[PDB]
């Protein structure tokens, strides 16, 4: 019965910055991992940026060092700070929660699109 919800996508210049917002109707300490993944239509969905609720974060090899993801307990929402983009960013980011208490949830996404103009 859980609910994710993605915000803060939309257009950026190359090497700009957005983050993202995933705000969760449970208390987030009660998901076991929360994970971004993204994926471009046409191409396989790809895990971006993963958070347990110990606080490990791991991070794909292509985001390491730009992408930051982040509990924020207070406002019940995890972000991903997402710096540097390029076009190899563009896609629609996923928010996924894992409850091991075994199941999945995810959200509707948000779409990125990295274009210079």
């Amino acid at each position: 019965q859980v609910k994710l919800q993605e915000s803060g996508g939309g257009l950026v210049q190359p090497g700009g910055s957005l983050r993202l917002s995933c705000a969760s109707s449970v208390p987030i300490f009660a998901i076991t991992v929360m994970g971004w993944y993204r994926q471009a239509p046409g191409k396989q969905r790809e895990l971006v940026a993963g958070i347990k609720r110990s606080g490990d974060t791991n991070y794909a090899d292509s985001v390491k060092g730009r992408f930051t993801i982040s509990r924020d307990d207070a406002k019940n929402t995890v972000f991903l700070q997402m710096n540097s983009l390029t076009t190899e960013d563009t896609a629609v980011y996923y928010c996924n929660a894992q409850i091991l208490s075994g199941t999945d949830y995810w959200g509707q996404g948000t779409q990125v699109t990295v274009s210079s103009g």
